[PDB]
């Protein structure tokens, strides 16, 4: 999988990953129910300090669960900063940081991440590259967060099935989300895993996606030596 390069769509045509930022938060437990009872695995961005603190209240858990329940977990950064914005030294804390929480929680480091706002140009790059994380960008975006009310969710609803070509065997989509959004969680996901299926598309991980087994999505262990 290309290394600090970023990714936009899968290796294999027919294939959809769901993916969620900004969290987690509030309704994270609900999706992981959500995506439980519809035997659906996606793909978590996930901030140390931005709506919720990573490590505050019940969040050590729903990590916990994400992996449990086979979702991949990537980095979306600490703090949520735009790296473009920040000197190597800052970008690389911004990651460590990160990874430091999740080695906390359950004792992995994401080898997957997404630019807070898909901003990282070939300064961000370099530095991600030199870390060895894999860049995921979105070649479907839901707009979910600025549809974010009961009566206009529709409009990323329909956002998905206007861009989701039915032409399953030549397309295959990273679809961004934001799971810190209620309305992303309560009412989006379903129509998304609905009307993916309708078209005949299989949603996977971006680790699936970008076929990668999942013994290589994480680094499992701290190198005391760098
Ligand atoms: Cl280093
Ligand atoms: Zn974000």
């Amino acid at each position: 999988v290309p290394v600090g390069t970023p990714i936009l769509q899968c290796t294999q045509p027919g294939l959809v990953a769901l993916t969620y930022d900004d969290g987690p938060f509030t309704f994270t437990p609900q999706l992981l129910d959500i995506l439980k009872q519809n035997d659906v695995r996606a793909t978590f961005f996930v901030n140390g300090n931005n709506w919720a603190n990573i490590e505050a209240g019940s969040n050590p858990d729903t990590i916990r669960r994400m992996r449990a329940d086979g979702h991949l977990v990537g980095s979306h950064t600490y703090a949520h900063p735009d790296l473009n914005t920040l000197s190597s030294a800052d970008r690389i804390s911004q990651m460590r940081q990160l990874e430091e929480a999740t080695r906390r929680i359950d004792g992995f480091a994401p080898k997957y991440m997404r630019a807070p706002y898909l901003s990282c140009d070939a300064g961000c790059q370099g530095d991600l590259g030199g870390l060895g994380y894999h860049i995921i960008d979105t070649n479907l975006d839901t707009k979910d967060y600025e549809n974010n009310k009961p009566e206009t969710t529709h409009l990323s609803a329909e956002k998905f099935n206007n861009e989701l070509s039915a032409d399953v065997g030549a397309n295959s989509y990273i679809v961004l989300s934001h799971d810190v959004h209620e309305q992303t969680v309560v009412s989006l996901t379903q129509k998304l895993i609905d009307t993916l299926k309708s078209k005949g598309y299989r949603a996977v991980t971006v680790g699936e996606c970008l076929g990668d087994a999942p013994e290589n999505w994480y680094k499992a262990h701290h190198h005391h030596h760098h």
